[PDB]
């Protein structure tokens, strides 16, 4: 029969590429995916959930941004494997894989420390409570804190998915509360690419005065000028890994993908 | 109950938008939204819609890229509204909600001729028959063939949908056998914006030397530099106007949302 598939977004290249992989495992094993998407609404995703649960799916795949009590409660009670995926939540309802974004933001901020940026910026956005945009801003701010500096040094706009454009407007708001800012580490690319478009607008160098750093890997910063320093993860690892998972299952785990670094001209010295 | 959707990306604003502007006009009605991934395969497509049929929608609204004959099939012997939409096929199943792709690029091509641009080249996909990409080069012919010009001014690379790095693969090719270009057509703003930073790292000065058109106003159009020319679709009203159909029905229509060409910095003398 199928597998449910809940996500947050369709204009994403990671979910796109988890759900090419995805598809691709399951019709080894017969499945077809059944997509809902809850545009960021945790009571979008429970009444998605208990629409799908109905039809009785083989099992459920969410991409984790945050659930209501009682989504998680419908899932416990399913009797099917839940996999929950792109981050590893404090309390998993089952199976897991992705990777820790609290820790992937946190070694981010401290391979720039390392690197002796002494004004890092962090931003990311406004109501995002339980999301993974949240557990980055953690990151940063527990690697400040550990450093003794500013964890307070950070801009929220917008809302989950920070946007290209909300970086276009970040980047005026940055420069005026942090105006010796040599560094600013974004919640993903988007809000990167917009802020570089920003800042070469008004003639503020990348990277000899600011050097903007992303999250993602996603297109835009690889073709950006200059390329954007960013965290690269493995999309088509995560679909992998889920479906062969669910096979296994159907013929708790915690499967990790580490996200790795990637330096680039957007940061001085790389 | 719900409406099915078929759509080929998860990685694209204009599906996004339909999608979250369908759902709230369903969801306002009672119904919910669930959705088939096809990545633009017309074999996927027919398996989605034979596995959604059975689950018995209220309705099947498709983003039209082309159907097998047994999808036709399929649709034809449903006794639920069918939508296709983004685009006005010749032979629609049903209701449409969309504009007609051949003519858009057929306006902008007349466009860029008035403001006196004469070696334009398409860029497109290869693998394309039946897609809206394949619309696109049409009408592109038909304006250059219309005003006495060359028509056989194209390069086709990749497959639908043709990326950022198939715009930067491009740049060397279109440039190789069309030496004398004042201006490249894309098939989406995805490889014209690709093909402007490759145009950018080698030299090439858009727009003095060459001029960059795409199509369907995404997000990176509106923040790349210079930025994009391109033609504006209006996703919001789609997504809208296939929902209240639906529900209207449920208490052949062709909606028709006309583009408006969009002429930016890209374009010499815009």
């Amino acid at each position: 029969g199928f597998v449910g598939l809940l996500l947050p977004s369709l204009n994403n290249l990671h979910f796109a590429q988890t759900a090419q992989s995805l598809t691709d495992v399951l019709e080894q094993g017969g499945l077809q995916l059944l997509l809902g998407y809850t545009a960021y609404s945790p009571e979008r995703e429970e009444q998605l959930v208990e629409t799908m649960l109905r039809r009785r799916p083989e099992a459920m795949v969410l991409s984790y941004d945050g659930h209501t009590e009682q989504t998680i409660r419908l899932l416990q009670r399913a009797s099917i494997p839940i996999v929950e995926i792109w981050e590893k939540p404090a309390h998993p309802i089952g199976h897991t894989v992705g990777f820790s974004n609290e820790r992937a933001a946190y070694d981010m901020t401290n391979a720039l420390l390392a690197r002796g940026f002494r004004k890092i910026v962090f931003l990311g956005e406004k109501d995002d409570d339980w999301t993974r945009g949240a557990a980055r801003r953690a990151g940063f701010k527990r690697a400040m804190r550990e450093a003794g500096l500013n964890p307070d040094q950070e801009i929220r706009l917008g809302a989950p998915p920070l946007s290209i454009e909300d970086g276009v407007a970040a980047a005026e708001l940055i420069l005026q509360e942090y105006p010796d800012t040599d560094c600013i580490f974004c919640v993903s690319d988007m809000p990167a690419f917009g802020l570089l478009s920003r800042l070469k607008s008004i003639g503020v160098a990348v990277p000899e005065q600011v050097s903007v750093v992303g999250f993602g890997n996603f297109e835009v910063s690889r073709f950006a000028s200059p390329e954007i320093s960013t965290v690269r993860v493995d999309p088509i690892a995560i679909g992998r890994e889920t479906g062969s998972l669910i096979l296994r299952l159907l013929d708790a785990q915690h499967i990790t993908l580490p996200p790795v670094l990637e330096f680039r001209p957007s940061l001085k010295n790389e």
